[PDB]
């Protein structure tokens, strides 16, 4: 096991979403091959955050309801 080349680097650093302005879902395929969230903080470019933690989960969330109409 190794940390895959991703976005133009995996998230080095979790911060709470209360620090994300705006995010996008990575799919596994492309430059990554694991899932990622395309994060984008208000200072911090196209953040890659697996979806696999709490504070990622928590950002993607909102937008599951977000991308998602009900």
């Amino acid at each position: 096991a190794s940390n895959y080349d991703c976005c133009l680097s995996y998230i080095q650093t979790p911060l709470p979403s209360r620090a994300i302005v705006g995010f996008t879902r990575q799919m596994a395929d492309e430059a990554c091959d694991i899932n990622a969230i395309i994060f984008h903080t208000k200072k911090r470019k196209s953040v890659c955050a697996d979806p696999k933690q709490n504070w990622v989960k928590r950002a993607v969330n909102l937008l599951s309801l977000r991308v998602k109409k009900m």
